[PDB]
């Protein structure tokens, strides 16, 4: 039971996202005059703050909440630890709001007790392309393109509450405050992921890990020593050569993404984008902020012949803090993020990725089946993980789609 999801306009059960046909709203129209311009009320020793995202001190503060409170596996063995620099990158994009960004302190001391993040993303979230076309067969597409154009709306991540203050009915508070500090800037949808499953999803994919450095990743238990391996003489040779990769990288003219490439990246990422039903639609200045390398955060390559960027992959990095374990502190991850390949397999340019990330030390590449992320699955050796990641809109109905076509990766 949900005492809170239910007094919410996202949809309550599996059955309405199935009987779902066309986007749209779900809650009544309303004006931001309609909402209240004060902060939600909350205990006396609370206070709501606003992160200065230019304060080293602020963004320490925040990375500090999430590197002991985010989320961790099932068997509390990780836990995400989002660096300074990968925060500072996900929460200041251009024209960001920093409004959106919202927390609890403890007014005596200022300890920081629970944070949840917006940021302002362009997203085609219209009817997907089959339910508007069997629209069209019953007469009704105008109601199936209403809302086709590109949105501007919130996309909510890093909502954390202090583990001392767990089930406490902080979350929902914090919720009603983003919500409320986001329609009083006119925006009325929001998108958001999680690991776990709240009412209800519009997709849902598997992660799917790739090994990088077995030998490390069995250490700390993220890998088992699989069952056959048992046997054969020596495990780890067995391992290491199982997912032993080349040192550089096997396109010519692959080479690091540089300013002068943001319009040509931006066209290709576009137009391979636009095929799926859920997707980012980024100007220049996002392409660059999301793209452009940055130092242990992200990672970005284009394939360029004859002076034209014709394929690009990037990927992003989030260590994590390994709970239990004397000899390892971090898990070194990277996390294939948006590409596009006009001019090899997919097979082919991913490789390269997997090749430039082993190269610079990370432990395992992850994704979700998200993209064409399953075209390539079987042949780079990734294996399905745990769980599932679920994305949900809040303030919108959206029929279930599957994962394949979603385009919006999650930081
Ligand atoms: C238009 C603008 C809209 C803007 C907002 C759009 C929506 C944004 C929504 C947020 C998108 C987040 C995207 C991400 O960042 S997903 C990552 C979430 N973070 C973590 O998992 C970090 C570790 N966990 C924690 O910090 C806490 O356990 C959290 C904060 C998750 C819950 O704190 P706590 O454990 O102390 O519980 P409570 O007593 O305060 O509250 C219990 C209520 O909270 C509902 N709950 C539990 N987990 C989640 C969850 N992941 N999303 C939404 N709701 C969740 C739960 O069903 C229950 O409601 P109800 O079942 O009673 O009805
Ligand atoms: O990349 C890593 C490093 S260890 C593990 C993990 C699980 C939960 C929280 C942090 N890290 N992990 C992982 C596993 C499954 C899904 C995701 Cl997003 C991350």
């Amino acid at each position: 039971a949900h005492a809170f999801w239910s007094t919410q306009p996202v949809p309550q059960t599996e059955d309405e996202t199935e009987k779902i046909v066309f986007a749209g709203p779900m809650d009544e129209p309303k004006t931001v005059a309609d909402i209240p311009e004060e902060p939600y009320p909350i205990a006396s020793t609370f206070e709501w703050w606003t992160p200065n995202m230019e304060a080293a001190d602020d963004i320490h503060a925040i990375y500090e909440l999430l590197r002991d409170n985010y989320v961790e596996d099932d068997d509390s063995m990780f836990r995400f630890n989002y660096s300074e620099e990968f925060l500072q990158w996900a929460l200041c994009p251009p024209n960001y709001i920093p409004d959106w960004h919202v927390a609890v302190r403890r007014k005596a001391d200022k300890k920081l007790l629970a944070f949840i993040a917006g940021v302002p993303v362009t997203l085609r979230m219209g009817t997907p392309k089959y339910m508007k076309v069997k629209a069209q067969e019953k007469g009704e597409g105008e109601e199936a393109a209403k809302y086709d154009e590109p949105r501007h709306i919130c996309e909510i991540n890093f909502l954390c509450v202090h583990k001392q203050l767990r089930e406490k009915r902080l979350a929902p508070i914090l919720i009603k405050e983003a919500t409320r500090r986001v329609n009083r800037t006119n925006v009325w949808q929001a998108v958001y992921t999680a690991g776990v499953l709240l009412p209800t999803p519009y997709a849902s994919g598997q992660y799917f890990h790739r090994s990088l450095n077995p030998e490390k990743l069995v250490e700390i238990r993220f890998s088992g020593i699989p069952a056959q391996y048992q046997k054969f003489q020596n495990p780890m040779a067995m391992l290491k050569r199982n997912y032993q990769l080349p040192s550089a990288p096997k396109n010519s003219g692959l080479r690091e993404m540089k300013p002068s490439d943001v319009p040509q990246v931006r066209r290709i990422l576009m137009n391979y984008l636009d095929s799926f039903d859920v997707g980012p639609v980024f100007s220049d200045a996002e392409i660059s902020h999301y793209l452009l390398p940055r130092d242990g955060v992200v990672f970005t390559y284009v394939v360029e012949n004859d002076k034209k960027v014709t394929d690009f992959f990037s990927f992003y990095r989030i260590p994590s803090t390994v709970i239990g374990n004397s000899n390892y502190n971090l898990l070194n991850a990277a996390y294939v993020h948006y590409y596009a390949a006009t001019s090899i397999p997919l097979h082919q340019l991913i490789l390269d990725l997997l090749i430039v990330a082993h190269s610079r030390g990370f432990d395992v590449c992850n994704m979700v089946e998200i993209l064409d992320n399953r075209s390539f699955v079987e042949q780079l050796k990734f294996g399905a993980g745990d769980g599932h990641l679920r994305y949900y809109f809040y303030n919108w109905a959206y029929p279930k789609i599957k994962p394949s076509q979603v385009a919006l990766v999650m930081l």
